[PDB]
């Protein structure tokens, strides 16, 4: 049938996972969306001429490591790894998310994009170069976004779909 892509948005609390997801799905900026709610949403889009379905898992809740969690995360075909440019701790957390993704996928090569969100803010602690260097070390794209203004949002998601397509051709 129509190609579906299962995308999972990961990262620390407060980085803008929900705001990014809601911009893609519902085309507006939502402030203070319940931080605890993990949910998924589908949207039909055309990317490079392909009509496809994006199923997006917007992660939330406590740090916990069950068999059920591992099984659910393994359903993801590609991962947005999100930090906020004003939050160094959120950047430092990326390594952990990448390692957990590789663990559950049982692969060194999982489609992923590094996303630096909140690029509309003046209060930046993570420079563009630090993030580009990390992404280069992982062999993945880096995209700066603002869920507030919608800068980079489509690019982030569509780049992840392109990473999935490249993986399928290997
Ligand atoms: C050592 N802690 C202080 C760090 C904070 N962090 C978190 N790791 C999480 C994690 F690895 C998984 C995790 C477990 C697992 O079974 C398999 C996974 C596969 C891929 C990615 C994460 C997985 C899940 Cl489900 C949640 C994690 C998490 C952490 N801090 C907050 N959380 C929650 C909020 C913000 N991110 C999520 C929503 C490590
Ligand atoms: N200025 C700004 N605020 C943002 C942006 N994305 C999210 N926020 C705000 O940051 C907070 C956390 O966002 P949220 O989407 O709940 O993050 P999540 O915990 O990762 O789901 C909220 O107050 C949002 O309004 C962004 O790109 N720019
Ligand atoms: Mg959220």
């Amino acid at each position: 049938g129509m190609t579906e892509y299962k995308l999972v948005v990961v990262g620390a609390d407060g980085v803008g996972k929900s705001a990014l997801t809601i911009q893609l799905i519902q085309n507006h900026f939502v402030d203070e969306y319940d931080p605890t709610i993990e949910d998924s949403y589908r949207k039909q889009v055309v990317i490079d001429g392909e009509t496809c379905l994006l199923d997006i898992l917007d992660t939330a809740g406590q740090e916990e490591y069950s068999a059920m969690r591992d099984q659910y995360m393994r359903t993801g075909e590609g991962f947005l790894c999100v930090f906020a440019i004003n939050n160094t701790k959120s950047f430092e957390d990326i390594h952990h998310y990448r390692e957990q993704i590789k663990r559950v996928k049982d692969s060194e090569d999982v489609p992923m994009v590094l996303v630096g969100n909140k690029c509309d803010l003046p209060s930046r602690t993570v420079d563009t170069k630090q993030a580009q260097d990390l992404a280069r070390s992982y062999g993945i794209p880096f995209i700066e976004t603002s869920a507030k203004t919608r800068q980079g949002v489509d690019d982030a998601f569509y780049t992840l779909v392109r990473e999935i397509r490249k993986h399928k051709e290997k």
